[PDB]
């Protein structure tokens, strides 16, 4: 018995086509990805293959203007166009809250939502019942398949989902879930969810009945052959696991930001054992035609959005590399620019940090180096702030050791800075990685970069969201010695790009490797 | 037989009282020099002293809106005014040109103007001829008392001599005059000149006949004991220099910008022999008060000066470091910030890379005055009226001008580069031309800047001085070896344009300039 699973993950608010580094499209005859080219590849697997399920690994919410108009009916509505048969929530489906994730997308959806490690408490619990499943049995032709779910354990640390949710160990409370579907009579099982490569490596190994593993989180591309694209491969599609039963387990992710489809082939036996399995993530370029119905309808949602002001905030003579492959690995100019707009807006304090998870796209400058507020939302979106803190030189020590602890994950603690230049030692173990750290001075006449001292005291510019604890940063959060509200993110960088009127960032040597 | 020596040297315009690090007085009451508080320290003196000489070792030209406004005739009145016996022609003195040095200084200052080693050729020779001197010799009470002056051989790269004017070597020029003066019976005998503290030394050592040297150019500071201020001293004053006719010359200079008054106490024997020397440079601070006619003719002659916008072009929370001890030496925040203009404003209406001579940069600016930054405080910097241009150029060119920049480093000469888009380290235990040991660019053809390695056979766009692109500084590899050269805006436009667009600037060292 032959399985085609059809698999997206981290699609990011990309409704429309994009540019091949997933920002806006521009040069139309080059453009990406979106729901239009997505539907017309999903129907020729369809009218070709018997047995085929459409998945999503969570992480639909949050990346676009479509998001901050809409919240998450676009989701619900062009999802529903595509008839995907099942999603796992991700960690940006709490963005708006609880609230936000239950009128418009679970109460919409005409597909299951699935997450199994997460538990509704209080009076939450039975407004909440039914609108998420643990799993779902699907039919498949005259056979079954069992789809269980889960969500990032981190998650209280990166969005909103509130007091009255519980975030499970993934392991712990998937085992009583693939058990009861065993009991059950369901021999063919996938572990669908949004928890990072390195976590699904882990339930391939430890969760005992699971077949093939699906899932997002940490962007991660899978290759066997040439790859058509930019990116570059983390390993071959798809990633063999070797369990704890001795079974080969099937690992799969399909990049981001609906550039790819992934596409995986498994040959099952009576009994549900995957004998064989072979395919690779299809790169949705214009050689796809967008589907005419769709893209119609995209038209029709798109007037909304064409409202907002296309005024020309200013112009930028370099490329402003906010991609994440950058940005959560290295020193990249967005990072510098925001971290530099920081400052300067607060001077109208000479030190910056940046979690590279706060930065979501890069901008391009081919099109007369023009930025619009429509490109800057898709770099930052959350509406934060950007506060004062004092800091111990300590605590600073340790928010630079917490950045790179699990470094090489594609995680969005890593910092881009201002004012700062860090050494880092990636040989050396966790906590230990920093070799070098020096600092503005602010008790001199002529600033000048002198060595971080343990004992003493400084003031940093950074997101409210760290100051919060936020990316896991919890040393800030209970050890800082003043924190004063700032201004809004977004008007921030609008500000300083509008005063300078040409902006040219620089990757300038703030941060090191050794 | 006693004399006393009182000396200046590059004085830069400092006609009023200024701050310690000699730019604009805001807090007067540790306010230091100016022309006022000279005549009442120079007076005590005299009337304590019959054998008095005040001698200037040039460059009163050229260093604040005094000298832009009234172009050397403020020089003229009050040197007057303080009776000089004589002075040396520096390189400043030629900023304006030959027809600026002759009309508003040569012809009206009381005192003669002196240098052995400047020859005019061409219509000039006619119309300069008498103007200034080789030498002279001066009545000192029952004596008499031969000065003889020198200029810079470096003048032509460093101002606007012209083609008619022709510089010779120093010693082989003040050897005849001197000898000369021997057979004339004058047995006492000062070298008076703007070469600097090396070249001072060399005419001490082997000019025969030289009694003492009292110099200028390289803002040497000299001092016996304890000093009083924040410069440190280069040697003892005297400095001692054994000749090899077998005497021992006394060396002076006296800093620059009028904050020190040199003193030199000698004891000569009938023959003009010096038996002995001591002294040092007066510091002119608050305890010496400002003699107050001379003040009164001061405030007159500021009132043209004030018709300049005292309007604050912007603020600046940091101290812009442009003192010479600086930017003639390592990385400082003033020529980050002139090279970060000269490339944002060339952006606005792609160039990287900027270089900028320490030269160039002529004062500091001070933060405590709330910030303010006026129209007088940028004139005071960047006061030549020069442009800031475009010019391509080889890897090669470049790292000729990055050796050029250090191959005799420690003299405090203006060669030194300030940068823009650039990262340098230089190894100074090295032969000079091989101290370049590290030099990162930004690159040009790429969608993302970064640092790369810079290629000898590479070609780059560069921002500088018009200047630089002239051969000034000695850049002679940069004139000769240019691809192109573009005319600029003009350099205090694009400081005062940056300032006012920022607002608030706030200048650090960054590390585009390491030593190893
Ligand atoms: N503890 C805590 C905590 C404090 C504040 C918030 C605020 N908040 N509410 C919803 C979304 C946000 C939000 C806001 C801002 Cl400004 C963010 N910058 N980065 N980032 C981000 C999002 C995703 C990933 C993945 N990995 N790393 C991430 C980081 C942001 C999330 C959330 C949690
Ligand atoms: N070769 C040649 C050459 C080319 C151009 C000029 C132009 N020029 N005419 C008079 C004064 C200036 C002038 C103009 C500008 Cl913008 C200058 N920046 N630095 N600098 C300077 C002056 C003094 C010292 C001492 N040591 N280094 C120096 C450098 C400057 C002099 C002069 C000569
Ligand atoms: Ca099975
Ligand atoms: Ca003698
Ligand atoms: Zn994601
Ligand atoms: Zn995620
Ligand atoms: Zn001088
Ligand atoms: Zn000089």
């Amino acid at each position: 018995w032959e399985l085609t699973i059809l698999h997206t993950n981290d699609v990011h608010s990309r409704l429309e086509q994009t540019s091949e580094d997933s920002s806006k499209c521009v040069d139309a005859s080059r453009c990406m990805g979106g729901v239009a080219r997505l539907f017309t590849k999903v129907q020729q697997i369809r009218r070709a293959e018997p047995n085929v399920l459409l998945l999503d690994a969570g992480d639909q919410y949050q990346g676009t203007i479509w998001f901050t108009v809409y919240k998450g009916a676009e989701v619900a509505h062009f999802m529903n166009a595509l008839r995907y048969d099942a999603m796992a929530l991700g960690n940006h489906e709490f963005d708006n809250g609880v609230e936000g994730l239950i009128e418009p997308l679970l109460k919409e959806a005409k597909f299951p939502i699935l997450s199994a490690n997460i538990k509704a408490k209080g009076p939450l619990a039975s407004q909440i019942s039914g609108l998420y499943l643990p799993y779902k049995v699907l039919p498949v032709g005259d056979e079954v398949v069992g789809i269980v779910g889960y969500t990032s354990k981190e998650t209280p640390f990166l969005s909103n989902p509130g007091t009255n949710l519980v975030f499970e160990d993934e392991i712990t409370a998937l085992q009583p879930e693939v058990d009861k579907l065993k009991t059950l009579n369901v021999n063919k099982i996938i572990a669908l969810g949004h928890s990072g490569f390195e976590m699904d490596k882990l339930i391939a190994q430890k969760v005992r009945g699971v077949d093939v593993v699906v899932g997002g989180h940490s962007n991660t591309f899978l290759y066997t052959g040439n790859p058509p694209s930019k990116e570059v491969p983390a390993g071959k599609y798809p990633f063999i696991v070797t369990s704890d039963d001795g079974r080969k387990v099937p690992v799969v992710q399909a990049y981001a930001f609906g550039k790819y489809l992934g596409y995986l082939k498994i040959e099952f036996d009576e009994r549900g054992n995957v004998i064989s399995s072979h395919g690779n993530p299809i790169l949705l370029d214009s050689s796809i035609p967008e589907d005419p119905s769709i893209k119609a309808d995209i038209n029709k949602w798109r007037i909304k959005l064409d409202d907002y002001s296309t005024q020309e905030l200013g112009k930028t003579i370099v490329y402003l590399d906010g991609s994440s492959q950058s940005c959560r690995f290295r020193e990249c100019n967005m990072g510098n620019l925001i971290c530099d707009a920081m400052i300067n807006n607060n001077l109208r304090v000479s030190m910056c940090i940046l979690n590279g998870g706060g930065i979501r796209s890069p901008i391009d400058e081919r099109n007369d180096g023009t930025i619009t507020w429509e490109n800057l939302a898709a770099v930052l979106p959350f509406g934060g702030t950007f506060d004062l803190v004092q800091l111990k030189g300590s605590t600073l020590k340790k928010a630079f050791e917490h950045s790179v602890h699990r470094y090489g994950q594609s995680t969005g603690e890593f910092l881009q800075v201002g004012g700062i230049h860090v050494v880092y030692d990636l040989s050396r173990k966790p906590g230990d990685r920093v070799v070098k750290l020096d600092v503005l001075c602010t008790k001199c006449r002529v600033p000048s970069y002198d060595p971080l001292k343990m004992d003493e005291v400084y003031k940093v510019i950074l997101p409210n969201f760290l100051a919060n604890g936020g990316d896991g940063f919890q040393m800030i959060k209970d050890e800082l010695l003043r924190h004063d509200s700032g201004d809004q993110d977004i008007n921030v960088v609008s500000t300083y790009i509008s005063k300078m009127k040409v902006i040219y960032p620089a990757v300038e040597g703030r941060i090191k490797f050794s």
